């Protein structure tokens, strides 16, 4: 016999601010 | 006998900000 | 026997902002 | 037997802030 | 028998700040 | 008298793999 | 008098591989 | 029989700061 | 008079691997 | 018989202030 | 009179292995 | 039997100020 | 008058191995 | 039978300061 | 007059190798 | 029976100062 | 008149091998 | 049957002054 | 007038070991 | 007039070994 | 006139040993 159980609660791997993968700017 | 179980509560994984791939820009 | 459960509560993977996948600009 | 159990509480792996991956800048 | 378990709280392994993978500057 | 000037070449700010902004995973 | 200039070449800001937002799965 | 347990309370391995991978700067 | 000039050649700020914002795994 | 038992308290491993993992200056 | 002049050669910023911005494992 | 015990309390292992990993400078 | 010049060559500030930003691990 | 147990307290092997792995300087 | 000269070449600033930000183990 | 006890009180192994590795000056 | 001239060769300031920022370990 | 206790107190084994490893100066 | 040059020549201020900023170990 | 020459050769300031901040070890 | 002149040989304030700037141990 093998189990496995993961319980994630309320606001788990949430975004609520920025994210950017990539940015390139010039002068 | 296997067994998985997975839960996943409110907000799990959700996006309530800003997600960006990818961003250029001159000035 | 083989067994896999998984649940999704209320708001799983939900998008309540903005995604961007690619942005080029300028000036 | 073989058993192995996670659990994730309120606010586990989200992202409040910024994160970039890459940043390129001429000035 | 084999049995591994795991227990994050509150506010584990979040980011409220900065994450900045690669940074370049001219000036 | 103002001036920019911003010269991007052959393939600047190209993605030619995997870009991931959010990934969550039980097993 | 005020002046600016942005040049793109040839695959500039292009995708040529995947970009995903997000992504969440059980087993 | 083997066991083996862990608990991470409520800030642990959490950022509130600045993280930066790599850093250039001309001037 | 003020002048600001930049130049990216061939291959700026590409990406040819993986960029992942975000992981979270259970096992 | 074998047990290990590990217990992080409060704010354990945490950032708070700068984390800079490579630094390059002109000037 | 002010000038300032930025040259970025052929692969100058990219990313060729792997970017994790963040990563959560239980086992 | 075999037992190994690990208490980390409050603030332990925690950065408040500035980690420089490498840093290289001109003048 | 003012001048400020910077060259970067061939393959500076470049990402050929791994960069992780954070790293919780249970076991 | 074989025991082994450690306690660290409330502010132990924290960071306050600076930690500069290495420093080179020019002027 | 003012004038500041900056040159990298190769291979300045890269990384080849690991480099991680904070990272915790239970085991 | 084999018993080992470590106790580290409330500011042990701290760092408040200035840590160096390393420092190469040319004047 | 000032100047200020700076330069730098092929391997300079280059990661090679392994840049941890805070590692912290239970057994 | 084998015991060993230690305790340390205070700010035993802290650092409030300056660490410099190697120091190399010209004039 | 005013001058200041430096030369950094190849290898100069690169890791090819390792670099650990902080060590905390239970056993 | 004032001047100020300084020449690092091959393999200045190079790290090929370990360097370690602080190590803190229970038994 | 005022003039300066520093000129460091090959491998000067390189490590290739264990540079450990703070160590506390149990048993």
């Amino acid at each position: 016999h093998h189990q496995k159980l993961v319980f994630f609660a309320e606001d788990v791997g949430s975004n609520k601010g920025a994210i950017i993968g990539l940015m390139v700017g010039g002068v």
